[PDB]
């Protein structure tokens, strides 16, 4: 594929917002929500599935850009 | 079937675009929206589910010309 | 039926197009609709639900041909 | 009834028509609306309602037939 | 009533006219009509109407014979 | 009711249609809807329901000449 | 009311054709109908309210006559 | 009820269809469907219940001759 | 049943693909299924659901053609 | 079955990545909740079936083939 | 109120077919969707709520008269 | 308000029917309206509906002459 | 405004009708249409819309009375 | 109650049908869910169930003949 | 009750199939489950209940016959 | 609140019909839910929540009369 | 409370079918639930509970009518 | 606010009726559903529910006096 | 803006309106909804939204006159 | 209580059922329970248990007639 074209600019910003303020936004949301949720059930194992889920976002672009070409 | 005609441009630009600026900012939709919802019930299956759907937009101008002649 | 006549230039056409650049077309939406609409529900039914419009798009001047002597 | 008089031409170019080129041109249409209106909604049970139509208009001349004697 | 008078053959005419050559297109039009206009909305019951129509035109001179004596 | 008259033809061909051809038609198509709509959602009560409806259609002529003289 | 005059006789034809031949057809409407509505959509009740109105199709004149002296 | 007359070979056609070609597709289709929804959640019972849907496909044009005379 | 006709083709694609490619993807994903939801609550059961799905499909199309003649 | 067609690309990429880097993934996923359920109730059995959902894994393109022909 | 007037006959004929032929086909109705439903999920107290509303439906002309004088 | 006058008798009519033969045809109709909607889901609370519904028929001459002088 | 006039015996018989015998026939009007439309689908809350409706047809003079000197 | 009218054969039919040919099916679909669902949980009392339902369906039409007059 | 009808073939199809293929591979399945369950927690006993459930699978048409005429 | 006025019949049939006929039945209602549910799960604590629900209703009149001036 | 009115019969019949035949039935009921839970875990207990629960059915009506006047 | 006016008497109505006869009919109907829907689930707090809202409906008048001077 | 002019009276019982007899009687409607519609579903949610409303109601003069000068 | 009336056939059977051969099917799987688990944990109280059971079964039928009248 091409990042180029008239839906160039939007690709550009779709892709560094995945990893940058807004991606960061919804990993701290992932984290309060791990923490609140462990108020009244204490479980550690949705932190490492939040930190997957952080480390799959940061390949989410090299994903997308292998898969569509 | 004949890529060329009136419409030929047409079918051209949606093809490359399936693969292209359009199609990446869909899997980047898709990326967003798995990451989102996965805020209170951290699913990574989606993330499979939407990887299986990007393989499909990757190929679809190929299943598109080998069921229409 | 006849495929000659006054009409047989636009029966002629309709049928080119029907798996020519006009359909390529139509599946192509079908293909950015299936993606499109995945992004909040990742269904995949949907695109074996289009791969089977498209076979039936491919076979229609056969059906037609078949019911229309 | 008599297919003959002054209008067993006019009477004999609509029956041929019927399941000639502007009935295969009037299916293809079926068709093609078919295919457009499922780009959104995916529904073939109106391929099945296009073919039953086809199969009527097959049938028509035989049906006029039988009915006006 | 009487059939035979000035107007006899007049009368004639259009009793065999309409189950004859005009009667039949008037009901190739009512077919070819019912299968344009199923192009976008596929609607079966004005066919079953069609019939009903076809099957009064065929009894019509019956109709007339009876009321007008 | 009496049968007879100047529309006893109608009404002959009418209640013979019911469970001739035309009823033995929409119960075919009854019961192909019956089998599409189930390729999702399998609901064999709706052909319990397509059972009575034929069942209707049989007795139908009996029904309105019982409640029609 | 009287049911002689000079519209006696239009008035008697009406009212044996409200449960006559007419009548009858208009019944065998209601329940083609009926059948053919529930291809799609099987509803049963519709059968019940057309056996209401064939209900009172078969009281129509006494009702007439009842409340028009 | 008699499967000759104007609309014969319409009925012929659809009673032919029921356990033909359509039939046998929308059984692949029953079967499709099955396979699919049971990615997620196996369940073995939906074969089950298609292979009775198929059953009274098979049976479908019995049972519409014994109800419709 | 006969599996010729103007829908023959789509019946052999359908046939074909429910043992070919489509089926296999199928079937793989029923797998990828089973593996993932086995990281939390491995289950070795469901991979015999799996089996036992993927031999139905194998014979989804003796079936079909046992059920429709 | 034939692992050619429209779908065959897809179909390889499935079956490459069932041993490839997302069963990888999986695995590893699998792992790290056997360690991670270990800390309060240390149980090596999970260990095995996770061994053996591994060793189903490695054969599971086999087992596709060997059922779908 | 007052049984008798015009509508006299209509109202004494439903109230008859309340507890009648077809109070009955309803009622047979409500046991058989109360045999199919319980295929699934056997629930015997619906076959209570069926015996419940039979009695009410025997008590519905009582009850009609009683509120309406 | 005054019960005489021009239309006296229209009125007198109208409050004799509200519960007399066609209100007790409407009370009819709810209670086979409950009765048949009740077959796939039983609801014993729309028959408590219907019966407030006919409280408020008998009451409803008493509320118009209340309300209207 | 001043109720004599010409026109002051007209107004002096809409305004006594208003609460009289044509406004209870209205009134009568709209329990019959609350209870018809109660059959299928039951709702009382109409009942006390047309209650309001009655208590501002008593109300009609007066406001038109205060509105219009 | 009667059992004769313009509906007795349709109640006939079904009260026959209750203990005949779709009863018996409904019953061995029971058995068959019985059996399907003490795959994974063998639980003989869902047979009792069944049992105690196919003695309701035995006394079904009793049931309603007494309740109905 | 009768076992002939519109509805035998089918009726006959389920009792021959109860204890027929696909009884035989639901006691299969059974048989399946049983040793599957048992490398954990051994348990001889729901092998008992299973050759329970398989004799009163082979007894449920003598059940369905005795208990519906 | 006043107990007079156009509504003052259905109020003081509905209070009591609260400690009436119809509270007696829903109470019947109650107790036979309470025993039907017990087959499987014996909890008599049901019993004594409906015995509440019954001291509910015998003071119902005097709640609404004492919050409802 | 009043026991007359226009549901007095259906209470009546409640009343009586409390410790009639549908009370006997579901004792009945109870009873094989006991005896059959009774295979696995022996528990009589449960017995005294449904000797229990029959009490207070047997007592139903005086509990129902002393609580509702 | 004001009071008066030419809608003074309608208000009046209206806020006496709220805390009157049919604000008590409302309460009642509050009071029946509780009951009824607690056959199948005995729920008391929909009790306290409706307790609170006959309380807000007593303080209607004042509340809409005291936000609308 | 001017509050006087012409259209000065029309404005200024409007105003007064809005918090007087036609405000309060909205208002009033307001209420008798909320408790109508709490029967089935008790939601004292709707209560605070009227509440809401009728406080925007009471400023709404204040509103109007601020944004328009 | 009575034994007769809509469900006495089925009271009927259930009371001759519980010492019957449902009965003594019950009672020979206490048995085969009590020898399975003897197995392991040898303990001959459970078969004075199963015997007391069997002796509370012998009499369920009059102790259900002594409670419910
Ligand atoms: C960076 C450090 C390493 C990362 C952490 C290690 C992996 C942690 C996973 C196991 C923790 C176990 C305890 C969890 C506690 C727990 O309850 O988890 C709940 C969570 C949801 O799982 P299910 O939906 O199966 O849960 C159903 C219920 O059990 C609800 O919990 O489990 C997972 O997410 C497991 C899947 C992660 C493993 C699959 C990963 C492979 C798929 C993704 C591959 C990439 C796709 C890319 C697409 C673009
Ligand atoms: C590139 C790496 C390999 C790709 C990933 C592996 C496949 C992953 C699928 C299983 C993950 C399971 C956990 C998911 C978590 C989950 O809940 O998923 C939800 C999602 C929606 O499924 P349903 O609509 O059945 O769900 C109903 C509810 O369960 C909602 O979840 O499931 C799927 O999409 C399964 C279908 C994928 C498998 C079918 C693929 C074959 C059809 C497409 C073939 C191509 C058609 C082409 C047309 C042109
Ligand atoms: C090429 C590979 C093989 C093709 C793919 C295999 C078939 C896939 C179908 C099942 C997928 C199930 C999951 C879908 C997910 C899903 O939700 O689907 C939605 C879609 C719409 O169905 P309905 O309108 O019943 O849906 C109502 C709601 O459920 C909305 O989804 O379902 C279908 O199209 C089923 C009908 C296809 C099967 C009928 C085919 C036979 C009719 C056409 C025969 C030809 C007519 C020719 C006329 C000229
Ligand atoms: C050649 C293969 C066999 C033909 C296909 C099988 C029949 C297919 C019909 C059912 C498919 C169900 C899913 C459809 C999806 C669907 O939504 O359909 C929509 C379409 C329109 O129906 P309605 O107007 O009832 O729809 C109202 C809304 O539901 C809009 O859909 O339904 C039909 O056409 C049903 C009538 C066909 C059956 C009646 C045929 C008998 C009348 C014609 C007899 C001949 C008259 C001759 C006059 C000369
Ligand atoms: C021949 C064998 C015996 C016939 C089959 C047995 C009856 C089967 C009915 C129950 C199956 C339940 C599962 C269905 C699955 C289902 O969902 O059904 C859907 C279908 C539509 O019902 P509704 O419109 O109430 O449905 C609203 C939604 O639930 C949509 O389903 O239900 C019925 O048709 C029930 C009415 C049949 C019973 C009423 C019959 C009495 C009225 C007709 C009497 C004759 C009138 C003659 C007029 C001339
Ligand atoms: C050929 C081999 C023998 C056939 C297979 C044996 C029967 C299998 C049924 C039980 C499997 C249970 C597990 C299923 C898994 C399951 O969830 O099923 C779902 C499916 C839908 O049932 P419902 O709509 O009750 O489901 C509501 C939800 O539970 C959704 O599942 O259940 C049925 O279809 C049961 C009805 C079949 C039994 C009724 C047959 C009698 C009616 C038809 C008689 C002919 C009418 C002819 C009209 C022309
Ligand atoms: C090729 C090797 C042999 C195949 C594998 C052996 C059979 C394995 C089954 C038992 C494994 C038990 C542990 C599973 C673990 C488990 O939890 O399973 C879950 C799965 C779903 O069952 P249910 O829906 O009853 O589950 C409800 C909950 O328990 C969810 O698990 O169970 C089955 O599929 C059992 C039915 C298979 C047996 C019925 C087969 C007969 C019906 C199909 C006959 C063909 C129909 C053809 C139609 C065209
Ligand atoms: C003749 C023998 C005695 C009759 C049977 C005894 C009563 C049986 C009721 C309880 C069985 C409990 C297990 C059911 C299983 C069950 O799930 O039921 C479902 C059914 C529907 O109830 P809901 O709509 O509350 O259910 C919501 C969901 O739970 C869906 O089930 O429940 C009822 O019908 C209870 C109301 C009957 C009791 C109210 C009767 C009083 C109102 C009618 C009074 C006459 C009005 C006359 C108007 C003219
Ligand atoms: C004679 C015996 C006593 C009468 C029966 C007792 C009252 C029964 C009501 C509750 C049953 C609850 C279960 C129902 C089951 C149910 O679903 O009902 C459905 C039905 C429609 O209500 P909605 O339109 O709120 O329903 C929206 C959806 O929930 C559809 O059901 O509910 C009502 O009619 C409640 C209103 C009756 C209570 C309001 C009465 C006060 C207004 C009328 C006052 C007189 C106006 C006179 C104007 C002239
Ligand atoms: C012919 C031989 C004698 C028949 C068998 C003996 C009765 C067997 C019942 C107990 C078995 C216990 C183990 C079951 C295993 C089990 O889990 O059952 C499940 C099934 C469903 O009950 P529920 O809906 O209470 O279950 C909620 C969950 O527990 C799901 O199981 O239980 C019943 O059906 C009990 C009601 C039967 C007893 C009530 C009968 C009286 C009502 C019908 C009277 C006739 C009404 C006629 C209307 C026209
Ligand atoms: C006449 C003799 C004395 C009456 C009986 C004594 C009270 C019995 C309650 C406790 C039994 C415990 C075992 C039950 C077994 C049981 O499972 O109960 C189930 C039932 C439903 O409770 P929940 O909805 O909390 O249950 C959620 C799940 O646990 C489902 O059971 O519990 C209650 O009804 C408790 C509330 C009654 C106590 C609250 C009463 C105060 C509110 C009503 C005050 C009047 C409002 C008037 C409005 C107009
Ligand atoms: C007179 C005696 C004292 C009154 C009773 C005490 C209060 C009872 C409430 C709690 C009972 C809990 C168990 C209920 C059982 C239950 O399920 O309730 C269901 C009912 C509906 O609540 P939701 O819509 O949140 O429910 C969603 C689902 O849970 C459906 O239940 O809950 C309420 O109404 C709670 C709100 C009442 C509390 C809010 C009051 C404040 C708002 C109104 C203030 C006045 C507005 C005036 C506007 C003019
Ligand atoms: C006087 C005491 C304080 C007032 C009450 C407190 C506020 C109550 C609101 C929340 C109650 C939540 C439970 C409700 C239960 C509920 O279901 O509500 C339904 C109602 C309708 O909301 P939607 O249309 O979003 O609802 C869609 C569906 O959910 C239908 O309910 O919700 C609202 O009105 C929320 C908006 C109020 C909050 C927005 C206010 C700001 C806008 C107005 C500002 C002034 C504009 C002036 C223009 C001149």
């Amino acid at each position: 594929g091409s990042d180029d074209g008239a839906f160039g600019d939007i690709w550009a910003y779709m892709s560094e917002a995945l990893t940058g303020a807004p991606g960061k936004i919804i990993a701290c949301g992932m984290l309060f929500s791990v923490a609140y949720f462990g108020v009244v059930k204490p479980n550690l194992g949705l932190a490492l599935v939040s930190a997957l889920m952080m480390l799959v976002m940061a390949n989410g672009e090299k994903i997308i850009s292998s898969f569509l070409g």
